[PDB]
């Protein structure tokens, strides 16, 4: 039942992923271990600051959201600190990877860079009352600002730009987050949603027309299921059924698109033309892609009670916990092949860390809570 | 010992039970809230009473920051928290006790606790709604209460001093917090605690000595079962287990010395010396003085693990939920004779508000999730 549901993600949280990265994670040189094997050892010790960001943010998120645990505080804070010492050039810009100790590893900027370091400090500093980290906040906030603007347009930037906006919310006025929440929204639905196929593309002209080439056909089915769950919250706000009611029917079209009907899971890349990605990788099966799908078909059947949701909620779960749970040990599996084998014997590396799996437990933990 | 179905039974009877009795029956149209309500919720006086009205702002709002910024229980507490603005204060900004239901001022002889309850409500409310207007009214019955034969003074002083500077945290330097709440566990247990007895006297004189006076032979086993959970929780913060495990023993003594053997529950009154009370109301059955004891109890027992805590939760709480309990038509009963019988059919009145019943079961709740 429901209770038992928001009992498993609960428990899952607080007992199994949390303790995984404060047991195995913690450089005593500042911030944080995410190469970490299927066991919890390192096996590259280089700081990869979106990831750095991104495990200092749930600490803290989890700080403000629960309860302020002093262990928690000490966790992100350790990861702050380091950040703040070495996460940044001269003029204040991010740099995407250290060296261990700090050193900056050089390659071209990226303004993603700054915005999780905006979204993490931001919430740091709520969760401990600390201006310096306010001050990081805002600097690389403003980075943003001035930095963010075949031509051609992702949908990820919509989406971090209202996720750097809602994480920044205690520090801006009132307004900012409602044109912003509101004109993502617009954009997310109207440009990016193509009303062809009820699906969400990765890559649109500006005016929200499709080019025909390798990044205007691309599907990443669990990026766009990921941006329907922000934007029911985002219309959950202001109560705005019409919204939450559309995402979710694009939620069960990309669902019904990307189900690997064969081995199960949802495929990582898809062309919408049917023709061959250019992406190697497009077969696999991810763990984040399936927890924001577990996010938002639980957020989905909450909000609209739909069955189908339901439905669709425990076929996900059912793979996902199967394929990807790792209790032995601790933590998710990130890497499985498309018959949903072990490709990368791996809890954290370049690209996963402290982020989808605490943010996605905690998130169906809430969802079951409030249908329960 | 199935601490998650007691997890479970106290977060459903705050969230589908109390709040709901409150948000139900006590919402004035006019402003402000309704407190006197019969055993069904129905109004028999319509009087304004601040001390409650601040309360119900402070639960409300202390939720929103605690648990979820829910969009109604904001609503609730923003329309007292403006009716209060209007019409609580005196000319010279001094809160008063009671108004009529439009809010006329009712005369009574000043007391400070009036200014006391206004900071708290005023201050988590302000924090809730990031109002500037409520935070104004926080910090004015905040600084109204600083520049505010036999001498004796009563345990109630510095019990709501520390409470008033733990509301207004987010307000005030964390070194007058950390002063305060180093004063309060000094002067609590080491003037109000009597040592060689292991009970907590309601007053003594400024010295910390026994008076033999009416006064100074008064126990109130709930009032010093409220402070040791305050005790426990300020201890808490600095780790200081020696400190939580005295305040535990204090509760263990007081339940062995006040409960009734012969009818179940705690005693109202008590005299130390065996003399007769010089209140009529001493042997009664209150449903403050029981609340307080199991989260006292179930405290106690998440942060020190004493079994003689979890022994004494299942009696008190086998008794409290079985006498004042009325979930037929939602609440607690607040008032019953020694033996047990309800002696007033109300939800609530001058003196029984949405404060004790919804904090408690908050409190416990939280104290149940942990130690499951």
């Amino acid at each position: 039942n429901l209770q038992a549901l928001a009992q498993l993600y609960k428990n899952a949280l607080l007992n199994d992923v949390l303790p995984f990265w404060e047991n195995h994670s913690l450089d005593s040189e500042g911030g944080y271990f995410t190469c970490l094997d299927r066991q919890g050892k390192v096996y590259d010790t280089d700081k990869f600051i979106w990831l750095q960001n991104r495990q200092v943010w749930t600490f803290s998120m989890l700080c403000n959201q629960l309860e302020k645990r002093e262990n928690w505080l000490k966790i992100a804070r350790n990861g702050a600190k380091f950040l703040a010492q070495h996460g940044r050039d001269d003029e204040g810009n991010w740099y995407f990877a250290l060296t261990r100790g700090g050193e900056p590893l050089v390659q071209p900027y990226n303004i993603f860079s700054d915005c999780f370091a905006a979204m993490a400090f931001s919430q740091y500093a709520l969760a401990s009352g600390e201006e310096w980290a306010k001050d990081v906040a805002m600097q690389a906030y403003n980075n943003v600002l001035r930095r963010k603007d075949r031509p051609m347009k992702a949908l990820a930037v919509p989406m971090i730009l209202a996720n750097l906006t809602l994480e920044m919310e205690w520090l801006l006025p009132q307004e900012t987050l409602e044109n912003v929440l509101a004109a993502t929204v617009q954009e997310v639905m109207g440009d990016f949603l193509d009303q062809e196929q009820g699906l969400m593309y990765e890559n649109v002209a500006p005016d929200g027309s499709h080019i025909d080439c390798f990044e205007g056909r691309l599907i990443n089915p669990g990026h766009g299921i990921e941006a329907m769950w922000f934007i029911m919250d985002i219309a959950r706000r202001k109560n705005d059924s019409k919204t939450i009611n559309q995402a979710v029917d694009v939620v069960l079209n990309i669902l019904n698109f990307a189900w690997d009907n064969e081995y199960g899971g949802l495929y990582y890349f898809m062309d919408a033309a049917g023709h061959p990605p250019q992406q190697l990788e497009w077969d696999q099966k991810l763990w984040w892609v399936h927890l924001e799908s577990l996010v938002a078909l639980a957020m989905g059947y909450r909000l609209t009670g739909r069955d189908a949701c339901w439905a669709w909620y425990q076929k996900m779960h059912d793979y996902s916990w199967q394929h990807f749970a790792d209790p032995e040990y601790g933590e998710w599996f990130g890497y499985l092949n498309r018959r949903g084998e072990v490709l990368l014997n791996l809890k954290g590396g370049k690209w996963k860390g402290c982020f989808h799996v605490p943010r996605a437990m905690y998130l169906c933990w809430q969802q079951f809570e409030a249908l329960s």
